[PDB]
């Protein structure tokens, strides 16, 4: 479940420029304080999924012989012990569940920070950014779908996940943005 540095930003500026600047349900005394502080939110929630994978990795680090007389795939316990970890972490595995846990976290900022007014019920509030996540999403999705098309001729030549393939990964996305406009 990525959440690329572009699409936070976009994210956070549409909640801003939509919510605030054209609707007028909330006012933001310090709208760059308040930017600053929803990427914060996703940088911490990208660190605690990564969390999330170490402490897996963890596990089976510690079971490797156990794996092998279980007769079960690292792959199969991986997911497995994912699975586990996440209820135990309070983290959503589906990244559109997640993105409603972040979209909490985004309404407990507004409701928390002094320096933002709110004028509408807070579930419609919420309802409206969970309209403008989605539709960044679907930004989101159709931009790695063309990334994998493009990856998958250097799909042998590195191995998947590793942190080359995640530089690599990385570089088609920002070309894609460019591309498409889209910084």
């Amino acid at each position: 479940m990525r959440l690329p540095e572009r699409l936070v930003e976009a994210i956070a500026e549409s909640i801003i420029q939509k919510l605030g600047k054209e609707e007028g349900i909330l006012e933001l005394e310090d709208p760059a304080t308040f930017k600053k502080k929803i990427i914060s939110l996703f940088k911490e929630a990208d660190r605690e999924e990564k969390e999330l994978e170490e402490k897996a990795k963890a596990v089976l680090r510690e079971n490797l012989e156990v794996l092998e007389r279980e007769n079960i795939d690292y792959r199969t316990a991986f997911l497995a012990v994912k699975r586990k970890l996440a209820e135990e972490m309070n983290i959503n595995v589906d990244r559109r569940e997640r993105l409603n846990q972040i979209i909490n976290r985004i309404m407990d900022l507004i409701m928390k920070d002094e320096s933002v007014e709110i004028y509408e019920d807070p579930p419609v509030i919420r309802k409206k950014i969970r309209e403008i996540v989605l539709g960044a999403l679907k930004i989101e999705e159709e931009i790695e779908k063309t990334v994998r098309q493009r990856i998958k001729k250097y799909s042998r030549d590195l191995l998947e996940g590793s942190p080359e393939w995640q530089i690599l990964w990385k570089r088609i996305y920002e070309d894609e943005l460019k591309k498409r406009g889209l910084a």
